[PDB]
């Protein structure tokens, strides 16, 4: 059969103590609900029906590009009534999986096992065994077969002893859902339609209710507060780190590694402790990343070593280049092959050509630097106090002496030499040597405090 | 009844291999004994009797402000004799809890349970179950009731099998203590009065000895060496991190978070991995703290983002300000709302006014900077080689060009413009433009090494 | 008896996905096989027979100084045939222990227990119990005594139930090895001589085969991929951290500590979270190391505090000196007693004399600085665009003003004073005051954009 999904994402998440709605809280840099959407799609869902409510505007701005059918929940009438709002879109002959935007770790493999165990015209539900089943809905079995679910507040002494609980995740065919949902009543103190009633309605229709137990508890675990979110984050990071390790990436300590995005890697990549990878990061062969580096949306060529406490964003680094320690690459930094970037160096929106070195205490912004240049310590690109930010153009084989200020817009042609302590405001021609003429007083026999 | 406490804090701590005495070793930045004092006070103790001895001078300097009664132990005659020194201060009608300055994690709740289980004229003692009870005093029970305690060196084959051990923590009324303590003899090889004898003396007086078992082993655990101290530190940090998480603080990884002081927080506060919080730190709503930051005695307004590897001490930061990465705030740094502090910037004892930006490679000390100023890269506040450190005063809307040295004492008035590479020694007036006139040699056809 | 060892180190390590051979992958900064060699030597081995093959050239370059007998494996004919290549070197009357260069954690103590349990003319083998023995060779016991080993692919339903497995580690006398090895046939599908056959051959010779069970599973664990390597690294680091803690080093969190080399320490040494120690590091008494520091091949005198995010390599630091935060010591940095090195300061191949201070935004290379000097913020040592790197010599009691460039080769004698913003190219004499004479335009009524 075909498949479509329903994700409940309307909940408030009061225990989060947040102006953000529950499902928008992130795991590895992306909202909980987004993980669930991706799994639903990877599962093969034709449609994804996102049921939303609380913090609606924030949902729509934060998930604008998500390939989903937006189903707004006006009146809060319980989960069965919410899914019923998505029900008119169900095709009779397709399976419908119900998921929760606050249980982000649910896997493709487990859901595939659940679908395949669904009997024709029946229900398949996910259940899980807990040492302490307190608070959750108990799974009721008559002679092996599943007949009902009983919540804590209704459970008798013996029922309270059942260690198998309801995860809320279930699969059934479209027509069955439409059929059973309509027959759910709200004769209760809270006056709302509970999704769990569908188990009894299937049994009363003499349809099979197969439970599939999940081996991994965390997979069906929901984050109701930030302690629980942190537990989920750590599990998810460990899962990501294990994969990379078995693929051949050396992570010196997976427990001190963070991937918040996607990583593309070559072979013999080494990643030291306390490194954070964000956005889209591509690493070529034999790249070495030292402790405390942060890489966000970067492309690193082969044989690049990144020394400790370097921070890179939206940057490109050519093969055999050397970065760090304490280097800052800001958006738009392009380093060609064999370039050197050293301590306390900031590079913004600039191209640095092959073999050029920028080794200490320097700021380069809005600049184009050619090949084999020597950019001295204390060199700074700046602007006049004016309207917009102009560019600095440096050619090949240029020597820029220590503590020189390059005032944009300015051009320094091939082979030029610029002496230490210079203020460059006029264009420098090819093979031109610029020296600052200093004026100094020398005072003899000046004695310092003894 | 009323309550007072006795804390044994005289021990040497040889296995620490330290010139510091055992109890002065820190958990979360404060001495072990200080945790115990605070718990004793929170418990409701009228008096706290600190028994001290080894490293006495260090105790008195390190705990000067502690609201305690200082009881010096001259002769080392065992624990019963030490408590006896505090005994003349016990009121007959008050409970007395005995605690240990090297078991820092003991909680208020557990101690409340112990006190309430104390029978009139009886004793209540804390005990705990261990898989491996080796080395510790075994709890001896006759037909359910506690009669004696037997140490390893006296325990027979069967007694050595008892898994319940003595934590040393006990409660009894004042008069009872005075009474039983006096009756403790020292007829032993080590020739000292053991506190444990009080169990037998109570039983021989036909008084009840109720044991209260502690559920959490770490709570009654003492640190005898630094391995054990580290285990205690990690437990204590995890307890602190859990609280903050349930209160709504997002700590991306509680296992890589350190709080060594007190934290005050608003809502939607996000704290990335490897952050250390020391002293008194106040965080407003929606503050973002990136990886590797250290905050010590700071106040952070709403909506401030602190980028990675920033270190702040005794500083104030206004709302919507931007700090980091690689920023240094030293004591006396005050940043007004909407200010910008960037990489490799050091700020010491300075006020920076609203909307001002200090973005790269800069040192500002002893300075007052107004609103909407632009402080260029490489700008440095300095002094003449003289006696004391003078101040630099900058008004509103001032432009200070790159790599400019401001030589204090100097004043730069509202709207002044200072060109790159300048040395400012004379006061700069309002709307005054200061440009350095450069002298340069230009040499054509200078060829660099090929 | 005497002892010699055989280490199998020829394996490919395909699952590592590396151009490095398996055994050259590092634990704590040194190749797996090197740990095994050191243990073999500490055990008391007269000879160490290194069997090698895959990535042979890399082995020989990476292990050049290892005191071993290099035994090249040309034809890959199974492990029994490999050890047979080392067999002509075995002395009849010595014990021979067989080890694996990919099981790096094997200890001296466990191997001593194995040797001593070896019966005369018999075999002693290491075995270990596993919950899940899947994939490994099962230990077969007849009435308590060890008779054979059966691999997964030959194991029947019941044999597959045996939870005791073969670690491959074994001891026997030289003559016995030579004797049993020769009698190993290769009548199998893979056509290779298996070392395990020696158990059956000993039993058929009516010789005792004693198994010694290992209590610690990780000790006999081999790293076949990088996930497993990381598990081994973490175990090994925790073992190293525990030792240091019990010796009196305060490591605030052993789970965030990394030692990749050797550490020599005094008393009351404090090491904050996320510190990496590499090469040979010596720490005197009461040294404080803050978070995120990296120390590689350094000597730190007594009472030195190293503030956070400092990186030191091949450097020497005198007693009571102050380093950091954000300080860089590059090879050849020597700091005398009571010196100060502050934020965003880089020091390369330079000596800094007693009480001198280098506190902000400074680069010192190839320099000699005397005692009690004041090196201002923004000070830079540089060179002319020439052939080699020349030296800067500064005497005692020199004041070097902010943002001064020192152009080597140059000498600044005792008691000289150098004003801010200076370019020093000529030698500065004793008690000479050098001030830069500035030329400035002042323009009144210059109004900035409103
Ligand atoms: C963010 O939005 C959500 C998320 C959500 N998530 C979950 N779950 C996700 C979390 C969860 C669940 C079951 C069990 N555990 C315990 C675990 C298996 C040990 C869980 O953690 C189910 N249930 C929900 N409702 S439910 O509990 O009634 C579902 C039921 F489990 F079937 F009962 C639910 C409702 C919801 O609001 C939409 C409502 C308004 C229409
Ligand atoms: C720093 O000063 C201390 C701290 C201290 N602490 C402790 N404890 C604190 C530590 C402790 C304890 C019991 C059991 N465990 C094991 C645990 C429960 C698994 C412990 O770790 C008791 N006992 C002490 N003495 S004691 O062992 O005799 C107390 C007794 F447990 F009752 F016996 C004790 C003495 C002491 O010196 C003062 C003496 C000179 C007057
Ligand atoms: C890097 O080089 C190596 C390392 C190596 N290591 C190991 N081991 C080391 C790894 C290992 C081992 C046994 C069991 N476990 C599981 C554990 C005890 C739970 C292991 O992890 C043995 N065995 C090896 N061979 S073996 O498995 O046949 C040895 C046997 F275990 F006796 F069978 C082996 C061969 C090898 O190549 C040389 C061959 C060409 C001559």
């Amino acid at each position: 059969k075909a498949l479509s999904a329903v994700i409940l994402a309307a909940g408030k998440g009061t225990r989060m103590y947040s102006d953000l709605p529950k499902v928008l809280h992130t795991i590895a840099g992306k909202p909980m609900v987004k993980h669930v959407i991706d799994t639903a799609h990877q599962l093969g869902s034709e449609n994804i029906h996102l049921i939303y409510g609380h913090g609606g505007d924030l949902m729509r701005t934060h998930l604008a590009n998500e390939q989903v059918n937006w189903v707004l929940q006006t009146e809060q009438l319980g989960t069965a009534h919410a899914v019923q709002q998505a029900a008119p879109f169900f095709k009779d002959n397709e399976n419908i999986v119900v998921l929760y935007g606050d249980a982000p770790l649910i896997t493709k493999e487990t859901l595939e096992k659940l679908i395949e165990a669904k009997p024709e015209n029946g229900i398949a539900l996910l259940t899980v065994n807990l040492d302490n089943p307190t608070g959750y809905g108990r799974i009721i079995r008559e002679n092996g077969n599943v007949v009902a679910i009983v919540e804590q507040k209704d459970a008798n002494a013996e029922q309270l002893n059942i260690k198998e609980v309801n995860t809320g995740v279930m699969v059934s065919d479209g027509a069955s859902f439409k059929k059973w949902l309509a027959r759910v009543g709200n004769n209760n103190a809270q006056g709302e339609y509970y999704l769990t009633d569908l188990i009894a309605l299937a049994n009363q229709d003499n349809c099979q209710v197969v439970a599939v137990q999940a081996t991994d508890v965390m997979e069906v675990e929901g984050a109701n507060n930030r302690l629980q979110l942190a537990a989920l984050e750590r599990y998810f990071q460990n899962k990501q780190a294990s994969k990379l390790l078995l693929e051949g990436v050396m992570i010196y300590d997976p427990a001190r590694f963070d991937l918040r995005g996607t990583l593309e890697h070559g072979k013999d990549v080494e990643i030291d402790v306390n490194v954070i990878i964000e956005g889209n990061v591509k690493l070529g062969d034999r790249v070495k990343i030292g402790t405390g580096c942060v890489l966000k949306n970067v492309v690193i060529g082969n044989d690049v070593e990144i020394k400790p406490y370097s921070v890179l964003e939206d940057s490109i680094v050519g093969e055999k280049a050397a970065i760090g320690p304490f280097s800052r690459l800001r958006p738009g930094a392009e380093l060609a092959a064999e370039t050197h970037v050293g301590n306390f160096v900031e590079i913004k929106k600039s191209t640095v050509g092959k073999g050029s070195k920028v080794n200490h205490l320097t700021y380069v912004g809005d600049s184009e630097i050619g090949s084999n240049c020597n950019i001295g310590a204390g060199v700074i690109t700046c602007n006049y106090d004016g309207a917009n930010k102009f560019k600095t153009i440096i050619g090949d084989d240029v020597f820029v002496g220590s503590d020189t200020q390059l005032v944009a817009p300015v051009k320094v042609a091939n082979g030029a030499t610029i002496g230490a302590g210079t203020t460059i405001t006029r264009d420098v021609g090819e093979n031109e040597l610029v020296i600052t003429r200093v004026a100094q007083r020398h005072i003899q026999g000046w004695q310092r405090p003894i």
